[PDB]
């Protein structure tokens, strides 16, 4: 019975999310909503259950299609499960915030020097690992794909040039199945 | 072999991870330092692990030192979780945001609508579960509980009257051994 996902596409929340079911190869539709107790979007209907928060959905879709083959967030294993949450946070609180200005700015219309700063340590962090939570692709590395997505539209893609082990992380990311369609659904409704 | 936490005591950041560690019964130090990539803190040693960000420091605290009996993530029940990290991160997005400003304010020196708001559901959601996740507590409760004590100095305190499952979930969180044990430990060095 397919899960259904609703808020517009292009949203970097909903995006996080389709990106998972689509990691998972879960059943889905997603349904864009007008104008769940503070009224929240992205909203994710699993039959009776409904969920608000993009980090809790996901983290859920994670869990419930969870093979072997598929195990993103590596709860059975204490130090990776560390390592995923770490740099899952460190998205979050450190490099997403880096890149919105940027997107807001210059795509509708002093952040860069963090960026740069960011990306040393990224830099560092992924000539040691092929991936972020260490030698194998988890939902850290997956969290990264909405903001860096509309970075590259940017005039300033080219600064991950600097950061070579950055820029094949993300061409890797970019190369996966999933990734790349969840990439094509991220447009306006024309 | 202990664990050890490196931060100010009296830090919303460090008082999240004593608080896991004391509800799991972990031995712990807390080491105050002064002036791990970003350099941030808290920080958290377990022998050879260095883990920064105090979600992923909490999360790996109450993973470690998980029992039947003390078992606060709930990563076993699917739904559970997904409630666990719901409120979790409303916590975050939400209730901790309208609370800052108003310790800023009134304690070193508008929010207080946001928070009126917040409360009519925090009660509602309240007077449907003995707790935030559903009918047990977990971190979710947990991790309301540094921003929420630093709320309750100031002269505002008396606005969790008006929200009595609200009033009753607080006290039963102030009542626990561990809980009380963190905040005496919340002051600073004289
Ligand atoms: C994006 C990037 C650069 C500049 N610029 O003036 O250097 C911009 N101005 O508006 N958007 C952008
Ligand atoms: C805290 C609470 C109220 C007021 N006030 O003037 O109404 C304050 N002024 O500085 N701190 C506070």
């Amino acid at each position: 019975a397919p899960v259904k996902v609703f808020g517009p596409a292009m949203s970097t929340n909903v995006a996080r999310v389709t990106l998972c079911l689509e990691e998972v190869g879960a059943e889905y539709e997603v349904v864009n909503i007008d104008f769940n107790p503070f009224g929240q979007i992205p909203a994710f209907q699993d039959g009776d259950l409904l969920l608000w928060e993009s980090r809790a959905i996901s983290k859920y879709v994670l869990r419930k299609y969870k093979t072997d083959e598929v195990d993103l967030l590596r709860e059975s294993n204490l130090e990776e499960a560390a390592m995923v949450d770490v740099w899952t946070e460190v998205d979050a609180h450190t490099y997403n915030p880096a890149l919105s200005p940027i997107v807001y700015q210059c795509l509708f219309n002093e952040s860069l020097e963090k960026l740069k700063k960011v990306l040393e340590v990224y830099e560092a962090r992924l000539s040691k690992h092929s991936y972020l939570a260490g030698d194998f692709v988890s939902f850290a590395d997956l969290n990264h794909f909405p903001y860096t997505f509309y970075f590259m539209a940017t005039p300033h893609a080219a600064l991950f040039d600097s950061y070579p082990h950055v820029k094949a992380w993300w061409d890797r990311l970019m190369a996966r199945p999933a990734v790349k369609k969840i990439a094509a659904t991220m447009v306006p409704p024309k």
